[PDB]
């Protein structure tokens, strides 16, 4: 396919970015369709770490450009910071990124008022990221939100910036008892960037289409999983937006029609930050362990994510949801030592049901159990290998048995945070 | 194909309603993907109207399961006015309509809202449909919107209700000086309704998933035109809703791989209703003319609509974005009598550049200008045409060009409301 997309199945923190890069080597582009400065797409070239928020995965390569679509919440300031640590390091971002006109914008108050909100919920707290991303994406809607488009025309800018700053005080000092995030400061700290960031617009959409014709490979990178998704997730503990691949086209601005392959990204265990449902947790050594074994802190807040097995229930709306092509297994290795590793296969309702579907919003998780199937584990090693024969049979068969839970093939294996420790038996980019 | 879609290309008011219903004779399902209850889809069937706001047009119609998928936005009062009207006329509605466990969904206050911030912006007054729509798909996103699932347990419910209702009013009293929009009505109204709805409640996501396995035809019916959508429309004078072919995945839950087929409605003219940058515009005998000859008023608010003649040029951004495959031609009927039919093939920018490409945000359209290329009319009359050869030869001629400047073909065509008044070349559910 020339069009390859690559999302998160579980709960994020796949390995979204390390499989962008690593798949890129023929991409012209390479789009976020949406989200914020919420993820973390981590990449390890030869053994130098890159921790990717906002700016996409293929920023570390000259032939792709890296383009940003309409699908995007935009924080200036968190461009900019990520600009000028991406440059003291060598990459020519400014030449590489491609951004779009219509992108709402992400200004201080968005944090003000998400920092309040949170608050107000007390015991009920999701656990956002911090990063404004739901105001934005609020404001978006409501039809009162900035876009980078509004940047051209400074003029009338910062008299929109005046109402819509004004309006948000109101219930900033008079509801939430809360600090007026003063107007001034937001403008000068805005105006400081606008030329630059304006320099980077173009017409994604009809890029998208251009590209197309021409037949020039395109990959799409999806922010976060699929269980968090607005619509279609354990709502309201989840991200507001569609981190679903209908997202691509309504992110990006290329018709549905042309997507020729999603490649869901699978990690061989289960993580969640943030409050919410998550059936196939942990609390034991195991819990720990995993958590230990694989690095688990929140790669932008650092919150210690939550460990579990791979809950194969789950998986499957995903895979329905964002019609996979193939799974990319990550993580592998962080099971090595385990004496048995078991995944979920179906749900126990709260009434006495056995399901293999799942429960929409996050109420009715309420008393759901996971119902395993105990495979052995291995004590071999499987870090680094880029071979199948180097997989013991007890691995080799964890793989062949998740392919049949599915349908889906695991296109793609990856035993480390380095690009080269990855094992590509179906490339999206050819078939 | 088996998934066809039936979306709107100009400013809504396409037609979709009619060809949803006239197309669905071998239609299994049948969903709306998005919108609230701002629709008007019209539907004429032997000589007898019907005006379906929120209720697909796939209701007059037995074999048909009619559908709302999770992108919807559900004003109870509204479904149950809308029911008890297609019951005493013999329609079964209870029994073949089917609707969304997370259909988020539009109380009152939501209109409350909607009204007030309408005043504020007093004369960039947008012209919102007056049915709550942006602030419900607001509370959406912002992660405190009640959905349908909600009303599965009427204990919790009342204690959501009670906060949401509370904050929403302080700003409807303190901030907009307006008046308390009161709870226990609220409650009243909404628990006097709850069983019937709840009762027709289902997982359409894994619905959608079976049918295609199947391989059921199942057509997806939009709401609005392309040119309003919340991120790729005239911004903001536009709908809080993705009106794009994208929207079928993310407000469905069928995944973007399995569309077949993106029919794209095109009336034989322009129109346009609530404020906002409309360039083929008309204000003389043919504005006027348009609006009487195809009885051009808000088929919901009863707004007259504003006429212009049919912009090629907008008309290719709905084509790339919706990935169109046909078009349906509708209205031409009114363009009978006309001396001369004239249509946009490029824009003049305020700065002297030709382009056949459009501006994304309201501003961006602030002194754009219409480069025409005037085509013969017509004295005879095509109404109730049912084969080409019935067309004259300029009328033809008028679709031969439109298709040329498109790239795409003319599929159908549409000679009057009446679903018998129509003309199919190619059918969107066999090719
Ligand atoms: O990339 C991510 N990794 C992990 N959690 C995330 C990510 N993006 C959003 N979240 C979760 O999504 C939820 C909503 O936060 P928001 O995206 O800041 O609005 C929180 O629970 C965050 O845990
Ligand atoms: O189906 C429709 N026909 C015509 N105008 C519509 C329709 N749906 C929404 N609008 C326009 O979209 C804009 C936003 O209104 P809203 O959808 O009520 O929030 C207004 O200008 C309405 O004209």
């Amino acid at each position: 396919g020339n069009n390859v997309v690559v999302l998160g199945t579980q709960w994020g923190d796949e390995g979204k970015g390390k499989i962008v890069d690593l798949l890129t080597e023929r991409a012209k582009y390479v789009v976020r369709y949406q989200g914020g400065h919420n993820a973390g797409h981590t990449l390890v070239i030869n053994g130098e770490k890159t921790v990717l928020h906002l700016i996409p995965s293929g920023i570390l390569r000259e032939n792709v450009t890296s383009i940003i679509g309409n699908g995007v919440v935009l924080s200036p300031a968190a461009l900019m910071k990520e600009m000028k640590e991406l440059e003291d390091r060598g990459i020519p971002v400014r030449e590489r990124l491609l951004l779009s006109e219509a992108c709402p914008l992400i200004l201080d108050y968005h944090v003000a008022l998400d920092n309040a909100r949170e608050k107000a919920r007390g015991a009920k707290a999701i656990g956002t990221t911090g990063r404004g991303i739901g105001p934005a994406y609020e404001d978006k809607v409501a039809r009162r939100g900035l876009r980078v488009g509004d940047l051209f025309d400074k003029e009338t800018f910062a008299e929109k910036l005046k109402e819509v700053m004004e309006y948000h005080n109101f219930q900033l000092v008079n509801y939430y008892k809360a600090e007026a995030v003063d107007y001034q400061k937001v403008l000068d700290d805005t105006m400081a960037v606008a030329d630059i960031l304006t320099s980077m617009v173009v017409d994604v959409s009809d890029l998208l289409d251009q590209a197309r014709q021409r037949g020039d490979f395109v990959m799409f990178e999806g922010a976060q999983g699929t269980l968090l998704d607005i619509d279609h997730g354990t709502y309201p503990y989840v991200t507001s937006s569609n981190t679903t691949a209908g997202g691509v086209a309504t992110g990006s601005g290329l018709g549905p029609r042309y997507v020729d392959y999603v490649l869901g990204i699978l990690k061989a265990y289960s993580t969640r930050v943030g409050a919410g449902p998550f059936p196939t947790e942990l609390f034991d050594e195991t819990g720990e362990f995993l958590c230990k074994q694989g690095n688990e802190f929140g790669a932008t807040t650092g919150r210690r994510r939550r460990t579990g097995w791979l809950d194969t229930v789950a998986v499957r709306r995903a895979v329905q949801l964002n019609s996979l092509s193939g799974f990319c297994l990550t993580k592998l290795d962080v099971l090595d030592g385990l004496k048995e590793v078991k995944l979920c296969v179906a749900y126990r309702m709260p009434d006495g049901r056995e399901v293999t579907t799942t429960p929409l919003a996050a109420d009715d998780w309420k008393g759901v159990e996971p119902i395993y199937e105990t495979m052995p584990g291995w004590s071999e090693s499987t870090f680094g290998v880029k071979d199948r024969s180097g997989l013991p049979q007890a691995a080799l068969n964890y793989i062949k048995r998740i392919e049949e839970l599915t349908g889906v093939p695991i296109d793609i294996i990856s035993t480390g945070p380095d690009r080269t420790e990855t094992m590509i038996l179906r490339d999206p980019f050819d078939a």
